[PDB]
């Protein structure tokens, strides 16, 4: 049974993985979302708000439920190294 | 009751609206998704594949179910003007 919140959990790791594959930065993502989507927290601040720990555990659950690639938790998350990752697109 | 497919329906109009608010183009989106997410069709070809008509009708359903902003169908879609929209970020 799915929540509305699961949809931002999945959006988030969509975002995460893009950043993981180097096709975008945490920033252009957050801003375009915030600006385009007119909301207060982009995927990543959202992620920071929530916690890598929580979102993954949850994404796991869904991966079992569905077995689609999209639901499987980004490694950035499943291993909490989120913060060093912002460093990547943010640092240089 | 939600399907796995609903998650790409919502991703799509996430994408759509970004493009609607001018913060990205249909292209940088499709490619970053395809490249970063290593899949065959970006949000928009996906959308083209499916049809503005179908995705909206469906997004509607979810908006009633949840009443979160994220689920409400982009106007680009709910009015099928999808194709002229690719023109925007694609044309100039």
């Amino acid at each position: 049974k799915i929540n509305p919140m699961d949809f931002t959990f999945v959006e988030i790791n969509e975002a995460v993985k893009l950043v993981e594959m180097g096709v975008a930065t945490p920033q252009d993502i957050d801003t375009a979302i915030k600006l385009g989507l007119n909301r207060p927290f982009g995927p990543f601040e959202l992620a920071k708000q929530f916690g890598a720990e929580q979102i993954a555990k949850r994404l796991e659950e869904l991966a079992k439920q569905f077995g689609k690639k999209i639901f499987e938790p980004a490694k950035t998350l499943k291993e909490g190294k989120l913060e060093e990752l912002l460093k990547a697109g943010k640092a240089e």
